[PDB]
This record gives C-alpha cells, sequence and structure tokens, in this order.
C-alpha cells in the first residue's frame, strides 16, 4: 500500500527571528529516507534536506531536520523573510514516491518573503479529455547522462505528486495513476527529457516539473536536488 505523508498543520504563524518545528508523520517505517522542499510564494521549489538532516547546497544551518520512524520534523530558528513560504517532505524509501501536503509559515502581520543547473520544461497546453501532448525539459550546467530524472506535478491544490522517474541507464519507473497513459524518455545527447501524454484526463491538470535526481543511497534513494520552473498542462471538457 502507498506510503501517505501526513503534514497535520497546513499554515504555522511566527514572527521574524522566532523558532518554529514543522511536523511530518509517514503511514509506514521510510528508514530516515525523507526529503524536504520549500516552495517560495512565486511557485520556485528547491531541495532543503534530504537523508532526514542533510542540508542541499546554498541553505543555511538555521534548517535543522531531525526524526527516525515514522515521525520527522523540520525546524527553522531565527526565521528570515526568505522563509516565508511553503515546506513539503517526501519519503523516497519505496515507490510510489509520496509528498506531504504542505505546511507554510506565515508572519503575525499579513505578508513577507524574500529571495548552474538549469532544467527548462515547454510544451503544456489545453487539450480536451482524451488529448495528448508532449512534454519536453531541457537540462544544462550539468553532466545528464549520468543522473536520473523526473517528472513531478503540482495539481490546482497544490498537490505534489510523482508522476515519473528515469534512470540513468534508462529504466522507467511510474505512479499507479498514469501508467499506460504517459512515457518518461530521454535524449542523452541532446541533454532533454521528455514526457509524452495521452489519453490525459480532468485530473491530470497540473504543473508539470522536471527533476534531477540525485542518488543518495543505493540501489534508489534518490533526492531531487533540482527542479525547473514548470510547465501547465490543462486538461478539460470546455477546452
Ligand atoms: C524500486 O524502488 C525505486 C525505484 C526507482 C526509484 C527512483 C526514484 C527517483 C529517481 Cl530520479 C529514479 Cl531514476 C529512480 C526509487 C525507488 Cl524507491
Amino acid at each position: 500500500m502507498d506510503i501517505q505523508m501526513t503534514q497535520t498543520a497546513s499554515s504555522l504563524s511566527a514572527s521574524l527571528g522566532d523558532r518554529v518545528t514543522i511536523s511530518c508523520r509517514a503511514s509506514q517505517y521510510i528508514n530516515n529516507y525523507l526529503n524536504w522542499y520549500q516552495q517560495k510564494p512565486d511557485g520556485t521549489v528547491t531541495l532543503l534536506i534530504y537523508y532526514t538532516s542533510i542540508l542541499h547546497s546554498g541553505v543555511p544551518s538555521r534548517f535543522i531536520g531531525s526524526g527516525s520512524g515514522t515521525d520527522y520534523s523540520l525546524t527553522i530558528s531565527n526565521l528570515d523573510q526568505e522563509d516565508i513560504a511553503t515546506y513539503f517532505c517526501q519519503q523516497g524509501y519505496t515507490l510510489p514516491l509520496t509528498f506531504g501536503a504542505g505546511t507554510k509559515l506565515e508572519l503575525k502581520r499579513p505578508g513577507g518573503g524574500g529571495s548552474e543547473v538549469k532544467l527548462v520544461e515547454s510544451g503544456g497546453g489545453l487539450v480536451k479529455p482524451g488529448g495528448s501532448l508532449k512534454l519536453s525539459c531541457a537540462a544544462s550546467g550539468f553532466t545528464f547522462s549520468t543522473y536520473g530524472m523526473s517528472w513531478v506535478r503540482q495539481t490546482p491544490e497544490k498537490r505534489l505528486e510523482w508522476v515519473a522517474s528515469i534512470s540513468g541507464g534508462g529504466d522507467t519507473y511510474y505512479t499507479d495513476i498514469v501508467k499506460g497513459r504517459v512515457t518518461i524518455s530521454r535524449d542523452n545527447d541532446r541533454n532533454i527529457l521528455y514526457l509524452q501524454m495521452s489519453s490525459l484526463r480532468s485530473e491530470d491538470t497540473a504543473m508539470y516539473h522536471c527533476t534531477r535526481g540525485a542518488l543518495v543511497r543505493l540501489p534508489h534513494y534518490y533526492s531531487m536536488d533540482y527542479w525547473g520552473q514548470g510547465t501547465s498542462v490543462t486538461v478539460s471538457s470546455l477546452v
């Protein structure tokens, strides 16, 4: 059965300089294979922490990841304007890869927020149910052929859903609800990742992000260490 990730709070209210802890619970043991992502108000997603407690590049030591078993926490000290964002946990222990629903950090007053691997998605658009699209992701700034790559979509309700992954060697993995309706593929000469989509359904409407997989532990524990800005797919009988 799929591992469900629960973030009980959807938003926490705090003041600048405060310390806040965001909880994440897995429905099953996940061997500390837990990643945290930060999504800024403008939609930009970055990796924050991988393997429960290890900071991604650029991330300041004010972020502390902890936990074990099924219970995990992200503690942010000395809360800064740039931390006003939504935080998502994600287990990478078994397929399908699954995400919590997100916890936003907000300030007591309204408002808040502040600010070489490149991934650029294209090919989204509007189609009727039963239609088809092909998404592309142009990658640069790294040796593309050595990395696993994935597609992750964010629904209009703001849920992150892993769609598909492809290993450096070309093995493919999909979430059940898209199997037989999408195909992930890659061109290691042009450094492009693709998602062919057939028989689209209204519930495929989402922003589709290309992500680079970084292998954390063999055989297949990955973090999604860089994310594109996304390409938007809208499926509606009103098209
Ligand atoms: C059998 O279990 C798995 C198989 C494949 C992946 C996986 C996850 C992310 C990426 Cl980027 C890639 Cl290439 C493979 C992850 C798991 Cl848990």
